[PDB]
């Protein structure tokens, strides 16, 4: 009944999607993330990249090489490139900065349900 | 004590650690090995139980068929037919396309290694 929610990281918005009914687990390398993703299977990837970077591009790569879990990006900083790079390498969503909790729940919403 | 031997000819780093750490959680003995050429010698010297071969390699499989009866499986990002039927046919003994689950990939392992 209740969604199971990765956060891939680099404490509020755990505390928020608790409050929104989810399970939430958290996961604070790249490495350690694709092993609990893969084995794990959780219903919905959360990858927090902070600042845009390479190693999330290839993350997403790597995750879709082992599970077709839905992949949410978040990132500090808009950058149109690096939003095309990742979707194109298999993730669903992606919100840059600022964004509303109120958005971001709708677009979680949007992937459990499409799945 | 017990424990089975894997070689696993994988190019990408993160991949080839995601895969050590995922067999060696299950009681396995992890080779690895960089490149095909590697690989055929890693499987001459550790004379491993399996060999997980991920792809991007018929040739090794033939090669290695020459001389060793090794239980080989396939990872490939491939999911054509003519590609699974090629590598089988020239000696594979199972072949996944990607998304690979790693539960079933273990599953298909201990298929291999039942011997008798």
């Amino acid at each position: 009944a209740m969604a199971n929610v990765l956060i891939v990281e680099d404490r509020f918005l755990r505390t928020a999607l608790e409050g929104d009914g989810m399970r939430v687990f958290e996961a604070e390398t790249l490495q350690r993330g694709l092993l609990e993703a893969a084995t794990r299977k959780p219903d919905l990837i959360i990858l927090a990249l902070g600042l845009p970077d390479g190693d999330g591009i290839e993350f997403i790569r790597d995750l879709r090489q082992w599970s077709a879990v839905p992949v949410i990006v978040l990132s500090a900083r808009s950058e149109e490139s690096d939003k095309i790079a990742a979707l194109d390498a298999g993730a669903d969503d992606y919100l840059s900065k600022p964004f509303g909790i109120g958005e971001l729940q709708a677009r979680l919403r949007v992937a459990l349900r499409r799945h």
